[PDB]
């Protein structure tokens, strides 16, 4: 019912292993169609090497119910849905356990902006959420994961439109963008600055965050 | 005599270099057939690029004697055999010297669970064995290596069915699963969490193990 | 108007992703033609996988105006131009955000010469610039970036002909050479010594710079 | 005049980039023919992608003079020659600047045996030479590099037949074996244990060298 969207989401998902952001069947990408009040997401239980546009699943933003698709949607669907509802500006969402972004997530630390590479895509510190409560973990887990992300941005006054990424404590990264492709790009850059962030810290443990002026020059220039 | 099993084991072995879990001729995979009281394992002295299903060797679980095969079985056969005998639930075993899991093994330290990636495959700390005694090293080495692994799980009260992996002090990782393929997957994830475990420790040297609730949510959800 | 030069610059740019010096669309290479008072540089907004020799842009060294080309030149053109004007000897320039060189840049530290690998291409410490002032960042940024590089070499008395590389604080590496190809080679070696520099420091935090005699033997031997 | 040897040496050299032991034109492999009193080595100034068996150069062990070949021999020829003369048992030599072995070399530290991976190929600590004197550096450099290696093994009482590798302070690794292929294998394993050696140290800074019994079990088993 949204063949082109399914194609985009299919290609985005296929891009995950190509850019070494994932292994086995981890990761998932989705793209939204606000007008139709629905979003397309990777299916659960399908290898990337067999995946076809038909395997993509269409889900209702409002009810989280599957509108079209023979396969079961990704188990992360609730988190995606919550995010689309909470952040109006986003059009695509990417979830992976890319090694270095995940390393920061497991360490429960935020990735500070120390380079223009980072400044070009994330306006400031890429936030890491607080740990989830037992109530949250044992309740509607995936949906609750989404709430913890939204809470992180709200309590810290950060605009989801200027920070297309977040690290979920002890879990991994979540990125988003204008569309499926854009989200994938932010996901790869997120992994990139996560990697460089580890070693530049090692070289300079007391390195201060980059100059606000430089951060502004780069982020505001684009966007 | 077990053509399909030989095919599975052949493919599993071939997967080792594809996933960069090994170099040269290191590593070996085997799968069991309880009813026939036998297991199929990689041959010793054969490059992965020349290996064929016929090269796989069939070995008796009870006697450790070669039941069928023109080639010599992997020198690690005794360890595999011991493990099949000791852990009834396992159907496949993988041994590699994958860089990061091996780094932990040489450091003689256990990989703590600090992420959901880990929680999805290993129910808790991936154990590292104690050093082997000179008696053990100079006796039936490979067989004794198997005993040290079993002893590790017993003295620490860990269920082999919930912890499909172990690190042998100063040597390398050993993984297992329901079958050849499943064992290979656990082997690759083991390497993965080993890698992330190194750097998340660097970022947070005092990082506590992940929340028991989160560990439970993830491991118990599957399995 | 300089088909062969465009070919060289096209190939050089295409080499960036091949040698894993870049991702997405980052990076850019240019080569000069002193006699014609012009230089050819990568275009802005074109994927490496679609790039053709026609996409290359010809720019005036003196006016920085586009002499030929349907596409917009790289946003880094001003930095390139400034460098060609300031350093007469250079014939090619490469800019990338290659992970390890960039790690040093974000750490704001210079890469010391600790190996003959380094000695063969850089005569001494590969300099990292000071931070740029707000005036510089908010003025003609790219052009000013070039000035900060030149100032670095002048105040430190380093000959651009013996040090084909520099790290721009919080940004990334810039390399150059006799031509497009030569610059690319220096860029890859720069990344290489940046990588080894990180870990040899970890192994030996108090390691002194390599023997001046060894540095001289290697650099002076070639060049 | 030794077509088969030239083929072997050609393939060995070509293996260097395949196993990521080198970049650009670094590295070189040679194999000897004691009876003919000559050795075949990679040529200087030829890309790996263009190299053919004819490009290999034949050199006299006794005079170091080129016996056959249109191209100039590797600038490292003297070091190779010296080594063949000093160590009768070796039949092949490999020199590379493989990242991790080179990291140890630049740090001027020896790689301790902490794993069976290492034990299978190197009987003990892989030695790193002392720094070379100015007299040595400014004299017959390459030949002198060979002398420093031999001196290292002699003063430390280490048998070249049991330690197919060495690190030259501030330079890089040198490996050898029964033949070209065997030397290449030792070179790749040397890089491997160098890599793991870096991080297992990070995990366990006070980790003692592996048990002598385990080292013996593994090295003596083979060889
Ligand atoms: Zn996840
Ligand atoms: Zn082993
Ligand atoms: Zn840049
Ligand atoms: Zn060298």
């Amino acid at each position: 019912m949204l063949e082109d969207l399914k194609r985009q989401v299919l290609e985005a998902n296929l891009a995950l292993p190509k850019h070494n952001l994932v292994t086995l069947t981890w990761g998932n990408v989705s793209a939204v169609d606000r007008e139709r009040g629905v979003f397309v997401i990777k299916p659960s239980g399908v290898d990337y090497s067999i995946m076809t546009a038909d395997d993509m699943v269409v889900v209702s933003i409002e009810t989280g119910e599957v509108v079209e698709g023979a396969k079961k949607p990704s188990s992360d669907t609730p988190t995606h849905r919550l995010l689309y509802q909470a952040f109006p500006s986003i059009g695509g969402i990417v979830h992976t356990h890319s090694r270095h972004a995940t390393i920061w997530a497991q360490a429960g630390q935020s990735i500070p902006a120390t380079g223009t590479t980072h400044a070009d895509y994330f306006y400031g510190t890429i936030p890491c959420t607080r740990k989830m409560t037992d109530a949250e973990i044992n309740g509607e887990y995936e949906w609750e994961t989404g709430n913890v992300i939204v809470e992180t941005f709200e309590k810290q006054g950060i605009d989801a439109a200027q920070m297309p990424g977040v690290l979920v404590h002890s879990h991994g990264p979540f990125a988003w963008g204008k569309n499926a492709e854009d989200a994938v790009h932010n996901a790869i850059v997120l992994e990139e600055v996560a990697y460089m962030g580890i070693f530049c810290r090692q070289l300079a443990p007391q390195l201060p965050d980059m100059q606000q002026t430089l951060l502004n020059k780069h982020y505001l220039r684009k966007h």
